[PDB]
């Protein structure tokens, strides 16, 4: 397929694929540089960033999920706590200003992955 | 498919249009806050960033092409220029450490854009 994939700073490779590994993330590629974690098509490939903060952190990719529920199932059983303040957290299954419905993932390295529902009443029916 | 697609920063959403539309992205969705522009899947989830600098970016997605020198023909023909410094910008497709070839696209707000040929002797043979 002709597919945009997301480029994400990360500090420690061990560290980060830690945190994505048990939702279901495969390592197909690691050396120092580069580093692609894959469920499915969610290839997150990233890149060695050691002066990064959390706090300060514009840096995002849309996670489109076939059930978004399944997802946050996986999270509160695997250990990702949820909270307002703080960060690794995740927000919940809510109703947003687009068609549909938007969770949000926040990491140990501040990054908002938004967990959207993909629309099986128009892309199937 | 469980798809991981690049969530980049653009300052006006008339002139990022502008330079990706001519390489083939249509413009699915367009807000104030949110432009999806997409060739295939090459989708480029573009949010409003106002006070962005192009020298200090490290914003980046990987451009996952099925012909790699397909993409670098279109940019020589509709207008993106060959050069070592300055900003908007093409490098060619070069050889890597990591298995095959990659060509760099450099955007109007700084976006290392790695342009990488996807690998037809093992995903397809």
């Amino acid at each position: 397929t002709d597919q945009a994939t997301p480029n994400l700073p990360s500090r420690d490779f061990d560290s980060t694929a830690a945190f994505y590994e048990r939702l279901g993330f495969g390592i197909v590629f690691r050396d120092a540089g580069w580093m692609i974690l894959q469920r499915g098509d969610l290839m997150l490939e990233f890149f060695a960033h050691p002066g990064l903060d959390p706090l300060a952190s514009w840096f995002s990719c849309c996670l489109r999920l076939d059930d978004l529920a399944e997802f946050y199932r996986q999270c509160k059983s695997v250990g990702i706590q949820e909270t307002s303040s703080g960060y690794p957290r995740i927000h919940a299954p809510e109703l947003q200003e687009w068609g549909g419905t938007m969770a949000a993932l926040v990491d140990p390295d501040g990054t908002l992955l938004r967990l959207i529902q993909n629309e099986l009443l128009a892309g199937i029916s």
